[PDB]
């Protein structure tokens, strides 16, 4: 006959006839009580697209589908099948190559409320996203320090407002501004940051910490993010593209961003005053973790 386990309330029978602990020593997974196999929603899941295991009732595999999310479960099958010993709880994905420390993964969710606090307190190594074709994205957020490497200069300048736009004279900083007419076009920010106006807002704020580190700023409007920076004096393309994450935020404008950024092959940096300070946290799509 067939040898059974169960998970949870749901028995199943092992295929082509084989012990439990073919399955116990092949893949790793469950135990052992009495004579039934224990395995945990995923696991069971798991060996039953494996071919491996067959139902006594036909609810159970949508049951324990619906137990464990589409998401959490195409998480698991992808760690598991590359390799990994993977173990979910406390609401997070935990998976060691061996003996290691394990990693933990954060599946996310387009909708869910993201925090820059979160970002710098994370209890996570890595998040996790599944999108509408299963296609798997992981990310890793880890906070930076932008090094400029271009020499700074204190600029305090008379700023007039005309036509609707801002302007300085047509000698600050080469960079700072735009050449219009023998004038020099700025943007409010930069309006701001000549003018002494620092404390004006908090993208104020992090705009003169950046300029401040070597970097150079212009707005990076044509992205979708408060600005583009400059790291090198002859950088080509802006290797920075930071924005300042607003009040209350949602994870797909983290998602979104990081692809635009991606494609421009820039790097998507969220800013924020936390605890007192402008520090930066970078955020980018992970390879061989899946």
């Amino acid at each position: 006959h067939m040898e059974q386990g169960i998970c949870g309330s749901h028995v199943f029978f092992i295929e082509d006839g084989k012990s439990k602990n073919y399955i116990i020593g092949k893949y790793k997974i469950g135990y052992l009580s009495g004579d039934n196999l224990i395995l945990d929603p995923y696991e069971c899941l798991y060996l039953y697209f494996k071919g491996r295991i067959s139902f006594q009732n036909s609810d159970s595999f949508r049951d324990l589908f619906d137990t464990v999310t589409f998401d959490r479960y195409v998480a698991y099958e992808i760690l598991k099948n590359k390799g990994y010993r993977v173990k979910e709880d406390s609401g997070l994905i935990y998976f060691r190559k061996g003996t290691e420390k394990p990693l933990s993964l954060r599946v996310m969710r387009e909708y869910d409320r993201i925090q820059f606090s979160d970002l710098v307190e994370n209890p996570v190594d890595y998040y996790f996203t599944v999108d509408e074709e299963g296609d798997p994205t992981v990310y890793s957020s880890q906070e930076i320090f932008p090094g400029g490497r271009n020499l700074v200069s204190p600029v305090s300048a008379p700023v007039v407002r005309m036509g609707g736009r801002s302007f300085g004279a047509g000698d600050l900083e080469w960079w700072i501004g735009t050449a219009f007419h023998g004038f020099r076009l700025l943007t409010e920010n930069e309006a701001n940051y000549i003018s002494g106006n620092h404390s004006a807002s908090q993208v104020d704020m992090v705009y003169s910490d950046l300029v401040g580190r070597g970097c150079i700023v212009k707005t990076g409007f044509k992205y979708g993010a408060n600005f583009r920076v400059y790291l090198g004096r002859d950088s080509q393309h802006a290797e920075y593209l930071v924005s300042v994450m607003p009040e209350e935020e949602r994870w797909y404008s983290i998602s979104r961003g990081v692809r635009v950024a991606s494609s421009v092959r820039k790097t998507m940096i969220y800013a924020s005053i936390y605890k007192n300070e402008v520090r930066y946290v970078a955020l980018k799509r992970v390879k061989d973790i899946i």
